[PDB]
Protein backbone atom coordinates (compact mmCIF):
# COMPACT_ATOMS: atom_id res chain seq x y z
CA UNK A 1 0.00 0.00 0.00
CA UNK A 2 3.04 2.46 -0.73
CA UNK A 3 2.03 1.98 -4.32
CA UNK A 4 -0.38 3.60 -6.37
CA UNK A 5 -2.24 1.71 -9.41
CA UNK A 6 -2.16 3.25 -13.08
CA UNK A 7 -4.81 1.82 -15.70
CA UNK A 8 -3.98 2.11 -19.19
CA UNK A 9 -5.85 3.80 -21.85
CA UNK A 10 -4.42 0.26 -23.95
CA UNK A 11 -6.76 -2.50 -22.06
CA UNK A 12 -3.84 -4.92 -23.89
CA UNK A 13 -1.60 -3.76 -21.21
CA UNK A 14 -1.83 -5.10 -17.69
CA UNK A 15 -2.30 -2.35 -14.49
CA UNK A 16 1.34 -1.05 -13.99
CA UNK A 17 2.26 0.13 -10.24
CA UNK A 18 4.14 3.17 -9.23
CA UNK A 19 5.72 3.74 -5.87
CA UNK A 20 4.93 6.56 -3.75
CA UNK A 21 8.30 8.17 -4.27
CA UNK A 22 8.06 7.42 -7.69
CA UNK A 23 5.15 9.99 -8.48
CA UNK A 24 7.45 12.72 -9.72
CA UNK A 25 6.34 16.09 -9.49
CA UNK A 26 3.84 15.35 -7.26
CA UNK A 27 3.84 12.64 -4.89
CA UNK A 28 4.84 12.17 -0.97
CA UNK A 29 2.78 15.07 0.68
CA UNK A 30 -0.16 13.32 1.22
CA UNK A 31 -0.09 12.09 -2.25
CA UNK A 32 -3.00 10.04 -1.80
CA UNK A 33 -4.96 13.06 -2.03
CA UNK A 34 -2.60 14.59 -5.11
CA UNK A 35 -3.44 11.42 -6.54
CA UNK A 36 -6.81 12.13 -6.36
CA UNK A 37 -7.24 15.72 -7.44
CA UNK A 38 -5.59 14.47 -10.30
CA UNK A 39 -8.53 11.60 -11.22
CA UNK A 40 -9.51 13.00 -14.57
CA UNK A 41 -6.39 13.70 -15.76
CA UNK A 42 -3.99 11.18 -18.05
CA UNK A 43 -0.19 10.74 -17.61
CA UNK A 44 2.37 9.23 -18.61
CA UNK A 45 4.28 6.47 -17.75
CA UNK A 46 7.47 3.98 -18.28
CA UNK A 47 7.21 0.36 -17.21
CA UNK A 48 10.41 -0.45 -15.54
CA UNK A 49 10.73 -3.85 -14.37
CA UNK A 50 8.98 -6.81 -13.97
CA UNK A 51 9.70 -9.61 -11.40
CA UNK A 52 8.94 -12.92 -11.54
CA UNK A 53 7.13 -12.66 -8.04
CA UNK A 54 5.19 -9.04 -9.10
CA UNK A 55 1.78 -9.76 -10.60
CA UNK A 56 1.48 -6.26 -11.78
CA UNK A 57 4.86 -4.56 -13.29
CA UNK A 58 6.48 -1.68 -12.35
CA UNK A 59 6.67 1.83 -13.51
CA UNK A 60 7.89 5.36 -12.74
CA UNK A 61 5.31 8.16 -13.23
CA UNK A 62 6.09 10.59 -16.51
CA UNK A 63 4.15 13.78 -16.86
CA UNK A 64 0.57 14.70 -16.44
CA UNK A 65 -1.16 14.73 -20.21
CA UNK A 66 -3.67 18.27 -20.07
CA UNK A 67 -3.87 18.20 -24.13
CA UNK A 68 -4.91 14.16 -24.44
CA UNK A 69 -6.67 14.39 -21.25
CA UNK A 70 -8.45 17.48 -22.82
CA UNK A 71 -9.24 15.44 -26.26
CA UNK A 72 -10.35 12.50 -24.58
CA UNK A 73 -13.13 14.31 -22.54
CA UNK A 74 -14.59 15.66 -25.14
CA UNK A 75 -14.62 12.63 -27.23
CA UNK A 76 -16.19 11.52 -24.21
CA UNK A 77 -18.93 14.03 -23.99
CA UNK A 78 -19.76 13.89 -27.81
CA UNK A 79 -20.19 10.31 -27.25
CA UNK A 80 -23.01 10.69 -24.42
CA UNK A 81 -24.53 14.21 -26.12
CA UNK A 82 -25.62 11.59 -29.02
CA UNK A 83 -26.56 8.19 -27.08
CA UNK A 84 -23.66 5.99 -28.00
CA UNK A 85 -23.30 3.92 -25.61
CA UNK A 86 -19.03 2.96 -24.95
CA UNK A 87 -19.10 0.75 -21.68
CA UNK A 88 -17.50 -2.90 -21.47
CA UNK A 89 -20.08 -5.78 -22.84
CA UNK A 90 -22.28 -6.90 -19.79
CA UNK A 91 -21.21 -10.28 -18.15
CA UNK A 92 -24.38 -11.71 -20.39
CA UNK A 93 -23.02 -10.73 -23.62
CA UNK A 94 -19.52 -12.07 -23.27
CA UNK A 95 -21.84 -14.98 -22.33
CA UNK A 96 -23.23 -15.67 -25.34
CA UNK A 97 -19.84 -15.59 -27.32
CA UNK A 98 -18.02 -19.07 -28.28
CA UNK A 99 -15.48 -19.87 -26.20
CA UNK A 100 -11.85 -18.38 -26.76
CA UNK A 101 -10.58 -22.08 -27.55
CA UNK A 102 -12.98 -21.83 -30.48
CA UNK A 103 -11.84 -23.39 -33.88
CA UNK A 104 -13.54 -24.54 -37.24
CA UNK A 105 -14.67 -28.57 -36.86
CA UNK A 106 -14.22 -30.87 -39.36
CA UNK A 107 -18.09 -31.42 -39.50
CA UNK A 108 -18.87 -27.57 -39.77
CA UNK A 109 -16.33 -27.47 -43.27
CA UNK A 110 -18.26 -30.71 -44.44
CA UNK A 111 -21.93 -28.84 -44.55
CA UNK A 112 -19.99 -25.95 -46.22
CA UNK A 113 -18.55 -25.39 -49.70
CA UNK A 114 -14.72 -26.06 -49.44
CA UNK A 115 -12.56 -22.86 -50.64
CA UNK A 116 -9.49 -22.66 -48.66
CA UNK A 117 -8.03 -23.21 -52.17
CA UNK A 118 -9.06 -20.91 -53.85
CA UNK A 119 -7.35 -17.48 -54.62
CA UNK A 120 -9.10 -15.16 -51.92
CA UNK A 121 -7.78 -11.62 -51.30
CA UNK A 122 -8.46 -8.71 -48.82
CA UNK A 123 -8.22 -5.15 -49.35
CA UNK A 124 -8.69 -2.41 -46.68
CA UNK A 125 -7.42 1.16 -46.22
CA UNK A 126 -5.04 0.34 -43.94
CA UNK A 127 -6.55 1.28 -40.29
CA UNK A 128 -9.61 0.21 -38.72
CA UNK A 129 -9.88 -2.99 -36.89
CA UNK A 130 -12.63 -4.83 -39.17
CA UNK A 131 -12.26 -7.31 -42.07
CA UNK A 132 -15.03 -9.04 -43.00
CA UNK A 133 -15.24 -8.54 -46.56
CA UNK A 134 -13.01 -10.53 -49.60
CA UNK A 135 -12.93 -10.73 -53.15
CA UNK A 136 -11.62 -13.64 -55.62
CA UNK A 137 -11.69 -14.44 -59.90
CA UNK A 138 -11.39 -17.21 -61.29
CA UNK A 139 -10.44 -17.46 -64.70
CA UNK A 140 -12.74 -20.31 -66.44
CA UNK A 141 -12.14 -22.95 -69.57
CA UNK A 142 -14.00 -20.41 -71.57
CA UNK A 143 -13.74 -17.24 -71.28
CA UNK A 144 -15.56 -16.40 -67.93
CA UNK A 145 -15.03 -16.04 -64.75
CA UNK A 146 -15.79 -17.04 -61.25
CA UNK A 147 -16.04 -13.85 -59.30
CA UNK A 148 -17.09 -14.08 -56.01
CA UNK A 149 -17.56 -11.73 -52.53
CA UNK A 150 -16.95 -13.60 -49.20
CA UNK A 151 -18.46 -11.80 -45.85
CA UNK A 152 -17.46 -13.33 -42.45
CA UNK A 153 -20.00 -15.59 -41.13
CA UNK A 154 -21.15 -13.01 -38.02
CA UNK A 155 -24.00 -14.89 -37.96
CA UNK A 156 -23.11 -17.94 -36.79
CA UNK A 157 -22.16 -16.82 -33.94
CA UNK A 158 -23.98 -14.23 -33.44
CA UNK A 159 -27.60 -15.92 -32.58
CA UNK A 160 -31.15 -14.38 -32.75
CA UNK A 161 -32.71 -13.36 -29.59
CA UNK A 162 -29.61 -13.83 -27.51
CA UNK A 163 -27.60 -11.05 -24.70
CA UNK A 164 -25.21 -10.55 -27.54
CA UNK A 165 -27.77 -10.18 -30.30
CA UNK A 166 -29.91 -7.65 -28.17
CA UNK A 167 -26.83 -5.49 -27.56
CA UNK A 168 -25.14 -5.53 -31.22
CA UNK A 169 -29.13 -4.54 -31.90
CA UNK A 170 -29.10 -1.82 -29.38
CA UNK A 171 -25.74 -0.20 -30.91
CA UNK A 172 -27.36 -0.96 -34.30
CA UNK A 173 -23.48 0.03 -35.80
CA UNK A 174 -19.80 0.90 -34.97
CA UNK A 175 -18.81 4.41 -34.15
CA UNK A 176 -15.30 5.16 -35.75
CA UNK A 177 -14.01 7.89 -33.91
CA UNK A 178 -10.55 9.56 -35.13
CA UNK A 179 -8.09 8.15 -32.59
CA UNK A 180 -10.42 4.29 -31.45
CA UNK A 181 -13.84 2.59 -32.75
CA UNK A 182 -16.73 2.13 -30.68
CA UNK A 183 -17.33 -1.69 -31.62
CA UNK A 184 -20.94 -3.54 -31.98
CA UNK A 185 -19.34 -6.75 -31.23
CA UNK A 186 -16.74 -7.88 -28.86
CA UNK A 187 -13.24 -8.49 -29.78
CA UNK A 188 -13.36 -11.95 -30.26
CA UNK A 189 -15.46 -11.41 -33.48
CA UNK A 190 -13.83 -8.12 -34.71
CA UNK A 191 -10.30 -9.99 -34.24
CA UNK A 192 -10.85 -13.45 -34.83
CA UNK A 193 -13.61 -15.62 -35.61
CA UNK A 194 -15.02 -12.67 -38.36
CA UNK A 195 -11.77 -11.22 -39.25
CA UNK A 196 -10.22 -12.29 -42.31
CA UNK A 197 -6.89 -12.70 -41.87
CA UNK A 198 -4.26 -13.66 -43.92
CA UNK A 199 -3.22 -17.57 -44.47
CA UNK A 200 -6.18 -18.38 -41.57
CA UNK A 201 -9.15 -20.64 -41.79
CA UNK A 202 -11.98 -18.64 -41.72
CA UNK A 203 -16.04 -18.80 -42.02
CA UNK A 204 -17.90 -16.86 -44.56
CA UNK A 205 -20.98 -16.28 -46.34
CA UNK A 206 -20.06 -16.09 -50.30
CA UNK A 207 -21.51 -15.26 -53.27
CA UNK A 208 -20.41 -16.40 -56.86
CA UNK A 209 -21.89 -14.95 -60.42
CA UNK A 210 -20.25 -15.64 -63.63
CA UNK A 211 -19.32 -12.68 -65.73
CA UNK A 212 -17.31 -12.09 -68.57
CA UNK A 213 -15.50 -8.57 -69.84
CA UNK A 214 -18.53 -6.68 -70.32
CA UNK A 215 -20.59 -7.27 -66.72
CA UNK A 216 -22.87 -9.83 -67.57
CA UNK A 217 -24.12 -12.24 -65.67
CA UNK A 218 -23.43 -15.17 -68.18
CA UNK A 219 -24.72 -17.92 -65.45
CA UNK A 220 -26.80 -18.51 -62.63
CA UNK A 221 -25.81 -16.58 -59.10
CA UNK A 222 -24.80 -18.90 -55.90
CA UNK A 223 -25.32 -18.21 -52.35
CA UNK A 224 -24.45 -20.14 -49.10
CA UNK A 225 -21.80 -20.83 -46.41
CA UNK A 226 -18.38 -21.48 -47.15
CA UNK A 227 -14.86 -22.10 -45.59
CA UNK A 228 -12.28 -19.63 -47.14
CA UNK A 229 -8.28 -18.52 -46.63
CA UNK A 230 -7.34 -15.68 -47.82
CA UNK A 231 -4.12 -15.45 -48.84
CA UNK A 232 -3.15 -12.27 -48.87
CA UNK A 233 -4.25 -8.80 -47.11
CA UNK A 234 -3.72 -5.62 -49.84
CA UNK A 235 -4.42 -1.71 -48.69
CA UNK A 236 -6.07 0.62 -51.21
CA UNK A 237 -2.65 2.13 -51.89
CA UNK A 238 -0.95 -1.26 -52.35
CA UNK A 239 -3.64 -2.34 -54.41
CA UNK A 240 -3.80 0.91 -56.60
CA UNK A 241 0.28 0.21 -57.18
CA UNK A 242 -0.85 -3.12 -58.84
CA UNK A 243 -3.20 -1.43 -61.38
CA UNK A 244 -0.95 1.08 -62.14
CA UNK A 245 1.92 -1.11 -63.49
CA UNK A 246 3.97 -1.36 -60.31
CA UNK A 247 5.16 -5.19 -59.34
CA UNK A 248 4.32 -7.00 -56.32
CA UNK A 249 7.21 -6.15 -54.71
CA UNK A 250 7.89 -2.24 -54.87
CA UNK A 251 3.89 -1.93 -54.82
CA UNK A 252 3.26 -4.52 -51.68
CA UNK A 253 6.17 -5.80 -49.95
CA UNK A 254 4.33 -8.85 -48.62
CA UNK A 255 4.67 -12.40 -49.13
CA UNK A 256 1.08 -14.81 -50.52
CA UNK A 257 0.46 -17.99 -48.72
CA UNK A 258 -1.06 -21.13 -50.13
CA UNK A 259 -0.12 -22.01 -53.29
CA UNK A 260 -0.68 -18.58 -55.33
CA UNK A 261 2.05 -16.87 -56.90
CA UNK A 262 2.70 -12.99 -57.03
CA UNK A 263 1.40 -13.09 -60.69
CA UNK A 264 -1.42 -15.52 -59.82
CA UNK A 265 -2.58 -12.39 -57.96
CA UNK A 266 -2.09 -9.54 -59.71
CA UNK A 267 -3.83 -11.09 -63.12
CA UNK A 268 -6.98 -11.19 -60.68
CA UNK A 269 -6.80 -8.27 -59.27
CA UNK A 270 -6.37 -6.41 -62.76
CA UNK A 271 -9.30 -8.53 -64.46
CA UNK A 272 -11.54 -7.31 -61.10
CA UNK A 273 -10.23 -4.27 -61.57
CA UNK A 274 -11.87 -3.83 -65.93
CA UNK A 275 -14.76 -5.89 -64.64
CA UNK A 276 -15.40 -3.02 -62.18
CA UNK A 277 -15.05 -0.68 -65.13
CA UNK A 278 -17.62 -2.30 -66.89
CA UNK A 279 -20.21 -2.93 -64.14
CA UNK A 280 -19.30 0.72 -63.63
CA UNK A 281 -19.93 2.32 -66.83
CA UNK A 282 -23.04 0.63 -66.91
CA UNK A 283 -24.87 1.73 -63.66
CA UNK A 284 -23.97 5.24 -64.68
CA UNK A 285 -26.04 4.32 -68.05
CA UNK A 286 -28.91 3.45 -65.80
CA UNK A 287 -29.05 6.30 -64.03
CA UNK A 288 -26.84 5.99 -61.16
CA UNK A 289 -25.31 9.32 -59.72
CA UNK A 290 -21.73 8.71 -57.75
CA UNK A 291 -20.33 11.81 -56.48
CA UNK A 292 -17.28 11.31 -53.72
CA UNK A 293 -17.85 13.28 -50.23
CA UNK A 294 -14.82 14.21 -48.49
CA UNK A 295 -13.45 13.13 -45.22
CA UNK A 296 -10.15 13.81 -43.19
CA UNK A 297 -7.16 10.92 -42.73
CA UNK A 298 -5.02 11.82 -39.63
CA UNK A 299 -1.63 10.19 -38.34
CA UNK A 300 -1.27 9.96 -34.89
CA UNK A 301 1.78 9.98 -32.76
CA UNK A 302 2.95 7.86 -29.29
CA UNK A 303 0.53 9.74 -27.22
CA UNK A 304 -2.34 9.71 -30.02
CA UNK A 305 -2.44 13.00 -31.03
CA UNK A 306 -2.74 14.48 -35.10
CA UNK A 307 0.76 14.73 -36.51
CA UNK A 308 -0.29 14.87 -39.91
CA UNK A 309 -4.06 15.69 -41.51
CA UNK A 310 -5.04 15.60 -45.52
CA UNK A 311 -8.23 15.58 -47.29
CA UNK A 312 -8.24 11.29 -48.01
CA UNK A 313 -8.84 11.17 -52.21
CA UNK A 314 -10.65 7.81 -52.98
CA UNK A 315 -8.85 5.84 -56.01
CA UNK A 316 -9.23 2.97 -58.62
CA UNK A 317 -8.52 0.44 -56.35
CA UNK A 318 -11.41 2.23 -53.97
CA UNK A 319 -13.93 1.81 -56.86
CA UNK A 320 -13.03 -1.89 -57.28
CA UNK A 321 -14.17 -3.05 -54.15
CA UNK A 322 -17.01 -1.08 -53.94
CA UNK A 323 -18.18 -1.93 -57.33
CA UNK A 324 -18.41 -5.55 -56.02
CA UNK A 325 -19.60 -4.70 -52.53
CA UNK A 326 -22.88 -2.71 -54.60
CA UNK A 327 -22.67 -6.18 -56.64
CA UNK A 328 -22.74 -8.36 -53.54
CA UNK A 329 -25.37 -5.68 -52.02
CA UNK A 330 -27.80 -6.11 -54.75
CA UNK A 331 -27.79 -9.39 -55.81
CA UNK A 332 -28.66 -10.47 -52.32
CA UNK A 333 -31.30 -7.92 -51.91
CA UNK A 334 -33.33 -8.96 -55.01
CA UNK A 335 -33.00 -12.29 -54.02
CA UNK A 336 -34.41 -12.58 -49.96
CA UNK A 337 -37.38 -10.04 -51.45
CA UNK A 338 -38.36 -12.20 -53.85
CA UNK A 339 -38.83 -15.48 -51.17
CA UNK A 340 -39.88 -12.75 -48.72
CA UNK A 341 -41.85 -9.78 -50.00
CA UNK A 342 -43.06 -8.85 -46.96
CA UNK A 343 -40.44 -9.64 -44.27
CA UNK A 344 -37.23 -8.47 -45.89
CA UNK A 345 -34.99 -5.63 -44.82
CA UNK A 346 -33.49 -3.41 -47.62
CA UNK A 347 -32.40 0.20 -48.17
CA UNK A 348 -33.51 2.53 -50.71
CA UNK A 349 -32.61 6.48 -51.91
CA UNK A 350 -34.86 8.72 -52.45
CA UNK A 351 -35.40 11.82 -55.20
CA UNK A 352 -34.37 15.20 -53.76
CA UNK A 353 -37.23 17.74 -52.18
CA UNK A 354 -36.69 20.97 -53.68
CA UNK A 355 -36.02 22.48 -50.51
CA UNK A 356 -32.58 20.90 -51.02
CA UNK A 357 -32.92 20.53 -54.75
CA UNK A 358 -33.65 24.25 -55.97
CA UNK A 359 -31.72 25.54 -53.27
CA UNK A 360 -28.50 24.20 -54.26
CA UNK A 361 -28.99 24.88 -58.06
CA UNK A 362 -29.55 28.25 -56.91
CA UNK A 363 -26.31 28.28 -55.36
CA UNK A 364 -24.80 26.74 -58.73
CA UNK A 365 -26.63 29.74 -60.61
CA UNK A 366 -24.42 32.32 -57.59
CA UNK A 367 -21.03 31.36 -59.47
CA UNK A 368 -22.34 31.13 -63.23
CA UNK A 369 -24.09 27.59 -64.25
CA UNK A 370 -27.41 25.77 -64.53
CA UNK A 371 -27.49 22.24 -63.06
CA UNK A 372 -29.84 19.93 -64.20
CA UNK A 373 -31.65 18.20 -61.22
CA UNK A 374 -35.02 16.63 -63.03
CA UNK A 375 -34.04 12.64 -63.22
CA UNK A 376 -30.74 11.30 -61.46
CA UNK A 377 -29.07 11.24 -64.93
CA UNK A 378 -29.30 14.41 -65.37
CA UNK A 379 -28.00 14.89 -61.98
CA UNK A 380 -24.75 12.88 -62.26
CA UNK A 381 -24.50 14.50 -65.69
CA UNK A 382 -24.50 18.33 -64.54
CA UNK A 383 -22.10 16.96 -62.27
CA UNK A 384 -19.91 15.77 -65.04
CA UNK A 385 -20.06 19.02 -66.54
CA UNK A 386 -19.67 20.94 -63.63
CA UNK A 387 -16.44 19.41 -62.94
CA UNK A 388 -15.51 20.85 -66.44
CA UNK A 389 -16.17 24.51 -65.65
CA UNK A 390 -14.83 24.98 -62.09
CA UNK A 391 -11.57 24.33 -60.48
CA UNK A 392 -10.36 21.08 -58.81
CA UNK A 393 -10.02 22.88 -55.50
CA UNK A 394 -13.50 23.88 -55.43
CA UNK A 395 -14.87 20.91 -56.87
CA UNK A 396 -14.33 19.12 -53.69
CA UNK A 397 -17.06 21.44 -51.60
CA UNK A 398 -19.50 21.25 -54.15
CA UNK A 399 -19.29 17.45 -54.32
CA UNK A 400 -19.67 17.51 -50.62
CA UNK A 401 -22.53 19.93 -51.02
CA UNK A 402 -24.37 17.94 -53.71
CA UNK A 403 -24.25 15.04 -51.32
CA UNK A 404 -25.99 17.38 -48.15
CA UNK A 405 -28.61 17.97 -51.01
CA UNK A 406 -29.76 14.72 -52.28
CA UNK A 407 -31.55 13.16 -49.54
CA UNK A 408 -30.48 10.25 -46.81
CA UNK A 409 -30.57 7.20 -47.44
CA UNK A 410 -32.90 4.38 -45.30
CA UNK A 411 -33.50 0.91 -44.05
CA UNK A 412 -36.96 -0.26 -44.21
CA UNK A 413 -39.16 -3.21 -44.52
CA UNK A 414 -40.67 -4.61 -47.77
CA UNK A 415 -44.05 -5.61 -45.87
CA UNK A 416 -44.41 -1.50 -45.16
CA UNK A 417 -44.37 -0.76 -48.60
CA UNK A 418 -45.73 -3.57 -51.02
CA UNK A 419 -44.95 -1.42 -54.42
CA UNK A 420 -41.58 -2.09 -55.41
CA UNK A 421 -41.33 0.99 -57.38
CA UNK A 422 -40.61 2.48 -54.05
CA UNK A 423 -37.84 0.32 -53.19
CA UNK A 424 -35.54 2.29 -55.45
CA UNK A 425 -32.65 3.53 -54.69
CA UNK A 426 -31.73 7.34 -56.43
CA UNK A 427 -28.39 7.75 -56.44
CA UNK A 428 -27.23 3.92 -56.94
CA UNK A 429 -30.17 3.69 -59.46
CA UNK A 430 -31.01 -0.18 -58.64
CA UNK A 431 -34.37 -1.40 -58.03
CA UNK A 432 -33.26 -3.55 -55.44
CA UNK A 433 -30.73 -2.71 -52.52
CA UNK A 434 -29.60 -3.67 -49.32
CA UNK A 435 -26.78 -3.69 -46.48
CA UNK A 436 -24.97 -7.08 -46.81
CA UNK A 437 -20.98 -6.60 -46.92
CA UNK A 438 -20.49 -5.20 -43.58
CA UNK A 439 -21.93 -7.44 -40.28
CA UNK A 440 -19.20 -6.55 -38.23
CA UNK A 441 -19.60 -2.71 -38.19
CA UNK A 442 -23.65 -3.09 -38.86
CA UNK A 443 -27.00 -4.20 -37.77
CA UNK A 444 -28.96 -4.41 -40.77
CA UNK A 445 -26.46 -6.75 -42.47
CA UNK A 446 -26.70 -9.06 -39.86
CA UNK A 447 -30.62 -9.61 -40.32
CA UNK A 448 -29.96 -9.75 -44.32
CA UNK A 449 -27.51 -12.27 -43.39
CA UNK A 450 -30.08 -14.22 -41.94
CA UNK A 451 -32.74 -13.98 -44.13
CA UNK A 452 -30.73 -14.57 -46.94
CA UNK A 453 -29.07 -18.27 -44.76
CA UNK A 454 -33.32 -18.90 -44.27
CA UNK A 455 -34.15 -18.22 -48.07
CA UNK A 456 -31.44 -21.04 -48.68
CA UNK A 457 -32.92 -23.75 -45.97
CA UNK A 458 -35.96 -22.90 -47.11
CA UNK A 459 -37.78 -21.86 -43.93
CA UNK A 460 -39.49 -19.02 -42.54
CA UNK A 461 -37.66 -15.37 -42.64
CA UNK A 462 -37.51 -15.31 -39.33
CA UNK A 463 -38.01 -12.00 -38.34
CA UNK A 464 -41.64 -10.59 -38.16
CA UNK A 465 -42.80 -7.52 -39.91
CA UNK A 466 -43.13 -4.80 -36.74
CA UNK A 467 -40.01 -6.17 -35.64
CA UNK A 468 -38.20 -5.39 -39.30
CA UNK A 469 -39.47 -1.92 -39.35
CA UNK A 470 -38.09 -1.88 -35.77
CA UNK A 471 -34.70 -2.75 -36.93
CA UNK A 472 -34.61 -0.36 -39.75
CA UNK A 473 -36.08 2.59 -37.68
CA UNK A 474 -33.83 2.03 -35.33
CA UNK A 475 -30.47 1.58 -37.57
CA UNK A 476 -31.76 4.40 -39.32
CA UNK A 477 -31.60 6.96 -36.04
CA UNK A 478 -28.54 5.68 -34.86
CA UNK A 479 -26.47 5.65 -37.60
CA UNK A 480 -27.86 9.31 -37.83
CA UNK A 481 -25.87 10.03 -34.81
CA UNK A 482 -22.92 7.59 -35.73
CA UNK A 483 -21.87 9.43 -39.22
CA UNK A 484 -22.68 12.96 -37.27
CA UNK A 485 -20.41 12.16 -33.99
CA UNK A 486 -17.59 10.93 -36.83
CA UNK A 487 -17.54 14.49 -38.87
CA UNK A 488 -17.27 15.98 -35.36
CA UNK A 489 -14.51 13.95 -34.28
CA UNK A 490 -12.58 14.61 -37.40
CA UNK A 491 -13.14 18.03 -36.81
CA UNK A 492 -12.04 17.99 -33.31
CA UNK A 493 -8.85 16.51 -34.81
CA UNK A 494 -8.25 18.87 -37.14
CA UNK A 495 -8.71 21.92 -34.34
CA UNK A 496 -5.95 19.82 -31.91
CA UNK A 497 -3.50 19.48 -34.99
CA UNK A 498 -3.71 23.07 -35.90
CA UNK A 499 -3.57 24.03 -32.40
CA UNK A 500 -0.52 21.60 -31.85
CA UNK A 501 1.02 23.12 -35.02
CA UNK A 502 1.24 26.47 -33.66
CA UNK A 503 2.46 25.46 -30.15
CA UNK A 504 5.47 23.53 -31.90
CA UNK A 505 6.01 26.92 -34.35
CA UNK A 506 3.58 29.93 -32.82
CA UNK A 507 0.48 32.25 -34.03
CA UNK A 508 -0.87 30.38 -36.43
CA UNK A 509 -1.40 27.60 -39.25
CA UNK A 510 -1.27 29.39 -42.46
CA UNK A 511 -3.32 28.34 -45.18
CA UNK A 512 -3.82 29.59 -48.99
CA UNK A 513 -6.66 27.62 -49.90
CA UNK A 514 -10.06 29.73 -49.40
CA UNK A 515 -12.11 30.48 -51.80
CA UNK A 516 -15.46 33.46 -51.69
CA UNK A 517 -18.88 32.43 -51.45
CA UNK A 518 -20.43 34.91 -50.86
CA UNK A 519 -22.03 37.84 -49.04
CA UNK A 520 -23.86 39.31 -46.00
CA UNK A 521 -21.24 41.63 -44.43
CA UNK A 522 -19.18 42.05 -42.17
CA UNK A 523 -19.00 38.41 -43.37
CA UNK A 524 -17.28 36.60 -46.03
CA UNK A 525 -17.87 32.43 -46.48
CA UNK A 526 -14.79 30.70 -47.45
CA UNK A 527 -14.14 27.05 -48.22
CA UNK A 528 -10.49 25.88 -47.14
CA UNK A 529 -9.89 23.16 -49.61
CA UNK A 530 -6.58 22.19 -48.04
CA UNK A 531 -8.82 20.08 -45.17
CA UNK A 532 -12.29 21.00 -46.45
CA UNK A 533 -14.30 22.25 -44.10
CA UNK A 534 -16.12 25.87 -44.27
CA UNK A 535 -15.55 29.04 -42.47
CA UNK A 536 -16.18 32.63 -42.28
CA UNK A 537 -13.52 35.59 -42.03
CA UNK A 538 -15.59 38.94 -40.35
CA UNK A 539 -7.88 45.32 -50.30
CA UNK A 540 -10.75 43.34 -52.47
CA UNK A 541 -11.89 40.38 -52.95
CA UNK A 542 -15.05 38.52 -54.62
CA UNK A 543 -16.78 35.28 -55.02
CA UNK A 544 -14.59 32.89 -56.90
CA UNK A 545 -11.06 34.67 -55.91
CA UNK A 546 -8.51 32.52 -54.22
CA UNK A 547 -6.67 34.46 -51.31
CA UNK A 548 -4.46 33.25 -48.15
CA UNK A 549 -6.20 32.99 -44.66
CA UNK A 550 -5.27 32.34 -40.74
CA UNK A 551 -6.85 29.63 -39.16
CA UNK A 552 -6.53 30.03 -35.84
CA UNK A 553 -7.69 27.22 -32.64
CA UNK A 554 -8.43 26.91 -29.67
CA UNK A 555 -9.83 23.56 -28.05
CA UNK A 556 -11.44 20.96 -24.99
CA UNK A 557 -12.68 19.86 -23.18
CA UNK A 558 -16.31 21.63 -23.72
CA UNK A 559 -15.28 22.68 -26.88
CA UNK A 560 -13.74 23.12 -30.26
CA UNK A 561 -13.37 25.63 -32.86
CA UNK A 562 -11.39 26.55 -35.90
CA UNK A 563 -11.56 30.25 -36.84
CA UNK A 564 -9.63 32.33 -39.78
CA UNK A 565 -8.86 35.54 -40.29
CA UNK A 566 -6.95 37.82 -42.77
Amino acid sequence: SSYAIFIPKDKRLPFITIHKNDLSDLSGENWIENILKHHDQLFSVEITRWSIYSRWPMGVLGEKLGNITDVEAYTNALLLENGISSSPFSDEVLNCLPPDDWIISHEEIKKRRDLRNELIITIDPETARDLDDAVSCRALDNGTYEVGVHIADVTHFVKPDSALDKEAASRATTVYLVQKAIPMLPPLLCERLCSLNPNVERLAFSVFWKLDSNGKEIGKRWFGKTVIKTCARLAYSEAQGVIEGKSWDDAVGKPIGGTHTPKDVETSILTLCEISRKLRKDRFAKGAVEINSTELKFQLDEYGMPNKCEVYEQTDANHLIEEFMLLANRSVAEHISKNFSNNSLLRRHASPKEKQINEFCHFLKSMNFDFDASSSAAFNASMVRLRSTFNEELVELFENMAVRSLNRAEYFCTGDFGEKTDWHHYALSFNHYTHFTSPIRRYPDIIVHRLLERSLKNTSPGIDKKNCSLVAAHCNEKKEKSTTVQEDSQQLFLSVYIAEYCKKHDKKSMPVQAFATRISGNSIDVYISEYGISNRVDKTIALTDRFQVYLYSDYSRTFFSIRCSL
